[PDB]
């Protein structure tokens, strides 16, 4: 995790609990985003980081875009009124088929809650796959970027944007990859079905120029600090 320089980092969140993996404390989360609001750093919304990514509207200075990926509960249950009672805006990719059910071991928000959390304006919800979150072990990476499984990249991510729309009412025009990363080949799919920005696990200061591709830093107990001297710096 290496940072420096004005432009936008990208936080990724999952899960705000208090005894999981991949989770950050309710407590640590709200002084993550207080720290940040305190030496100067803005928040932005997913669509100033499409604009400012794309060079279209223009700077300046230090910007933050927070994320969640999955649907976890949390999300809703922990995460939301902390970034709500601060009017911090995030984009929440969802794994649009694991929606409303417990997925590896975790209860997934419904949607009621997720269109709850749009309708405060502060949400938007990117597609997270529709239900290809499967990591292969034998090949040492994702179902999806495994040979021959292009089509079935492509149709899942043709029923998660028509499965978006039919429960929010809305084009998707954000996709984060399970596992952090693509191929020029799913990249071209995600163009194809008009996607205006594709986020990996790429940890960067993104500038303008840099769209439809945003390297977000994974949140932890190690990566936080360079974040934070970062933003202090
Ligand atoms: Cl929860
Ligand atoms: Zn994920």
């Amino acid at each position: 995790t290496h940072l420096q320089g004005d432009g936008l980092v990208v936080l990724c969140y999952h899960r705000v609990l208090p005894s999981s993996r991949y989770a950050i404390s309710r407590r640590e989360f709200a002084q993550q985003l207080d720290y940040l609001r305190q030496v100067g750093v803005r928040f932005v919304t997913p669509q100033e980081a499409e604009d400012y990514l794309a060079g279209r509207i223009h700077l300046p200075g230090k910007l933050v875009l927070v994320t969640f990926d999955d649907g976890d509960l949390s999300v809703y249950r922990h995460a939301f009124p902390v970034l709500k009672k601060r009017k911090i805006p995030f984009l929440f990719f969802v794994i649009a088929g694991q929606v409303g059910r417990k997925w590896e071991g975790f209860s997934m928000c419904s949607w009621e809650q997720i269109k709850e959390m749009v309708a405060s304006g502060l949400c938007v919800v990117g597609l997270h796959t529709y239900d290809l979150h499967y990591w292969d072990s034998q090949a040492k990476k994702p179902v999806f970027l495994l040979p021959g499984r292009e089509r079935l990249f492509a149709e899942d991510t043709a029923r998660g944007t028509a499965c978006l729309k039919e429960h929010l009412g809305l084009k998707t025009r954000y996709f984060a990859y399970p596992y952090g990363f693509g191929t020029p080949t799913t990249d071209e799919i995600l163009r194809t079905q008009g996607f205006s920005l594709v986020f990996t696990l790429r940890a960067k200061v993104n500038r303008p120029g840099d769209a439809p591709f945003v390297g977000r830093v994974l949140v932890t107990p190690d990566s936080w600090p360079q974040v934070a001297a970062w933003a202090q710096a």
